[PDB]
């Protein structure tokens, strides 16, 4: 029982979804002249505010809203804290849209009540691999790649409704509101993930993370002894041994990233990424927004041998509010982002990202099962989390795919 997602372009079930053969789009051809030029109705008490993501003080009360309003985990432990230069870098790569970003403010007194966010990405999102071999088999090659070129579409986050409003019906109103301003930008689809299940994901993942700073984190998380340590007669230390790391990377030639690296990391990343079934397509000021350093935010390595960049690997910094423990404010996670490895094993460049993380004081290292993550979970010891994340388009038919099978990292 959808009252909203039932009247959208998406996948109703399961069922449906495992009937789809081949990608395309799912609503009537609209033009952008279809579209209504005004915003969607809103109560008389709100307004429509678009932010300036790139102005400092617009940035911060975004921040303050996500601070205290976004996701939390399931059991009131965390709550993500993005942070403000981080949501202008993510709300802001090359050729954004200022008007997709979308906020809801009380008129009376200016109040921010809600948000939503697109940006764009070229994003390859034709049939999938096992679907094109079926294809194949029935004569219907040309049908089945009809939409293989990869498609200038918005990406959505950062969907935010204050507590005191929440099951008001706001949040389809934001989403009819970007939809609008997404549409008249001539864009038709859209990638967006959740933790929670909506009508009807393509994929979905499981989380896992990678301990740093166990004694902080067994203390949040159990706030004393984890069960299956609790044979041991000196639990702490045999925690702190599992988990300890190298105080230096191992890779000969490791180092951070350069302006200089760009056209090199373009070619090795995309190599990679178009292996995958859905992913992303960058081009060099894409890869300069994307990856190269910035601090608090984002932090890229690669392994230079012979003034060859042969591998790479990237994360970026999200704490979370500590929410119900007293002892800590922030929990400071690092998480896996795009990386691509051709002269080692992924693990052990992993590794190094993890010794990075470490000595930077982070507390933990998180990701989900998409790329190769699986391949170095066990030698890596991460653990599967709570969390799924689960990833959905709009206005897309798209068959069932592996999380193996997706190369987009969302933020
Ligand atoms: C071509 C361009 C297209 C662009 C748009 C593409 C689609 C983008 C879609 C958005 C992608 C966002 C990606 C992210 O950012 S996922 C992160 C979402 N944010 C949070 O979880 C932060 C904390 N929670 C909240 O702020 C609120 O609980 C939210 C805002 C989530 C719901 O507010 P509230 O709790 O006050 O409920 P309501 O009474 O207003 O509304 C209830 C309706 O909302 C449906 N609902 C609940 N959660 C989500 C959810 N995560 N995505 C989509 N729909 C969701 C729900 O099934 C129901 O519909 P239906 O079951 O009756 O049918
Ligand atoms: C406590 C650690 C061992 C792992 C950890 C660390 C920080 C967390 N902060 C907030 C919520 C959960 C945390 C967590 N536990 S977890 O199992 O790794 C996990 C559980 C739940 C989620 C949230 C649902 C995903 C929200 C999506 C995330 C991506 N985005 C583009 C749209 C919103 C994320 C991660």
């Amino acid at each position: 029982a959808h009252a909203f997602w039932s009247t959208q372009p998406v996948p109703q079930t399961e069922d449906e979804t495992e009937k789809i053969v081949f990608a395309g789009p799912m609503d009537e051809p609209k033009t952008v002249a279809d579209i209504p030029e005004e915003p969607y109705p809103i109560a008389s008490t709100f307004e429509w505010w678009t932010p300036n993501m790139e102005a400092a003080d617009d940035i911060h009360a975004i921040y303050e809203l996500l601070r205290d309003n976004y996701v939390e985990d399931d059991d009131s432990m965390f709550r993500f804290n993005y942070s403000e230069e981080f949501l202008q870098w993510a709300l802001c790569p090359p050729n954004y849209i200022p008007d997709w970003h979308v906020a809801v403010r009380r008129k009376a007194d200016k109040k921010l009540l809600a948000f939503i966010a697109g940006v764009p990405v070229t994003l390859r999102m034709g049939t999938p691999k096992y679907m094109k071999v079926k294809a194949q088999e029935k004569g219907e090659g040309e049908e089945a790649a009809k939409y293989d070129e990869p498609r200038h579409i918005c990406e959505i986050n950062f969907l935010c409704v204050h507590k005191q409003l929440r099951e008001k019906r706001l949040a389809p109103i934001l989403i009819k509101e970007a939809t609008r301003r997404v549409n008249r930008t001539n864009v038709w689809q859209a990638v967006y993930t959740a933790g929670v299940l909506l009508p009807t994901p393509y994929a979905s993942g499981q989380y896992f993370h990678r301990s740093l700073n166990p004694e902080k984190l067994v203390e949040i998380r159990f706030s004393g002894i984890p069960a299956q340590y609790q044979k041991f007669q000196n639990p702490m230390a045999m925690l702190k041994r599992n988990y300890q790391l190298p105080s230096a990377p191992k890779n000969s030639g490791l180092r951070e990233m350069k302006p200089s690296d760009v056209p090199q990391v373009r070619r090795i990343l995309m190599n990679y990424l178009d292996s995958f079934d859905v992913g992303p397509v960058f081009s060099d000021a894409e890869i300069s927004h994307y990856l190269l350093p910035r601090d608090g935010v984002v932090f890229t390595y690669v392994v230079e041998n012979d003034k060859k960049v042969t591998d790479f690997f990237s994360f970026y910094r999200i704490p979370s509010t500590v929410i119900g423990n007293s002892n800590y404010n922030l929990l400071n996670a690092a998480y896996v982002h795009y990386y691509a490895a051709t002269s080692i094993p992924l693990h052990q460049l992993i590794l190094d990202l993890l010794i990075v993380a470490h000595s930077r004081g982070f507390d933990v290292c998180n990701m989900v099962e998409i790329l190769d993550n699986r391949s170095f979970v066990e030698q890596l010891k991460f653990g599967a989390g709570d969390g799924h994340l689960r990833y959905y388009f709009y206005n897309w038919a798209y068959p069932k795919i592996k999380p193996s099978q997706v190369a987009l990292v969302m933020l």
